[PDB]
């Protein structure tokens, strides 16, 4: 695991917030210093396009409350974080007429994390794309899957 | 866009539940009559190991309440869903050792959806992996991406 201890110390991993972080472009974004492609805001989420646009529409959905990504957040903070996301989604499906919609969030940088302010994509998928996520399977063996299913059960409780 | 229009029509696309969708197989492992590999469970959600495994630990959240994906939800839904998924991404990342995680909602045949009952993936990471997402890049025209924000905002309102 990675390591931990802070003044500032979380409960749930990471920082707890003692205004904003320095050296975060999305709390930049945020403060209205940077500017950013807008296509939502209230109170506690900002939302706007990703300037790489994997696909057309492609959007970054961001909490206002810096937090790392969801592995560091607090119920509260995924429950109004996310809360928005399917009124967001559907509104970018109507404007790009997309045929479907992946919803993504990538935490630390072996899951491709480069930007450290959490920050959930909604990217349009069009009947296409150059985008595409590599879903490999696996045949399971079940004595060894149960006892994998055992094993993270310890952790949850 | 989709067709629409059911005598169980909701608001937010889809169908309202007037106990369970028939032919669903999420609907009949929350029922208890299909066994899954349990991971996690509460009054609103049920996580379990997707027997594929795409990467060890591979796990999906789903809700108890039959929902077709993240498209089709109220805010209170999505908030509900993914109030859990911290906490078990978490225990995830504790069990498995892993060095990252990628939080994953598909939408729609196109996104990969072929199970009609919304899941929400946590997806391991290993510093090893054959999963993988391709978020390939584009240089923005600012114009052309000042406008489609400006119709994805028109969309939202
Ligand atoms: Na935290
Ligand atoms: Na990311
Ligand atoms: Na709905
Ligand atoms: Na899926
Ligand atoms: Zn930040
Ligand atoms: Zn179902």
């Amino acid at each position: 695991l990675v390591p931990r201890g802070s003044h500032m110390a979380s409960m749930t991993g990471g920082q707890q917030m003692g205004g904003s972080m320095n050296d975060c472009l999305f709390c930049k974004i945020v403060a209205g210093d940077i500017p950013s492609s807008k296509v939502y805001e209230d109170e506690d989420v900002l939302a706007f396009l990703d300037i790489s646009q994997a696909t057309k529409g492609h959007t970054l959905v961001i909490p206002k409350e810096h937090v790392r990504n969801a592995l560091e957040m607090t119920q509260t903070q995924a429950a109004n974080l996310f809360a928005r996301i399917p009124k967001i989604a559907r509104a970018l499906q109507k404007a790009t007429k997309a045929d479907g919609l992946n919803i993504i969030n990538n935490n630390e940088e072996t899951a491709g994390q480069t930007v450290f302010h959490a920050h959930v994509h909604l990217v349009p998928r069009f009947a296409s794309d150059e985008f595409d996520i590599r879903f490999v399977q696996h045949e399971p063996d079940f004595t060894r899957l149960g006892q994998l299913a055992e094993d993270i059960q310890k952790e949850i409780e």
